[PDB]
């Protein structure tokens, strides 16, 4: 049979990572680009009287 | 007797043409510009952030 690397394997393949345990083996990317919200500004410095404190 | 070349020849006329096969001298005036749409823009690589993959 022809080797396959996506799961599940295609039919009438076999698994290249068919072995136990390794599925481990597929690569991963990790973007270095998260997904993530920006945060509330604060506004009361901004919109009020600046005094010594 | 007198000499058409219009398909099918006129009634009471002789085709100019009218050998066997003649008609395959008749000129034929292809156009270089053809009817053909535009087909749709994809717009997905457009709009969406690109990542490696």
């Amino acid at each position: 049979a022809t080797k396959s690397v996506l799961q599940p394997p295609a039919a009438g393949s076999a698994s290249i990572v068919g072995g136990a345990g390794g599925t481990q083996l597929l690569p991963k990317n990790i973007s270095q680009e998260w997904w993530k919200k920006a945060t509330e500004q604060s506004i009361i410095p901004t919109l009020s009287k600046s005094t010594p404190v």
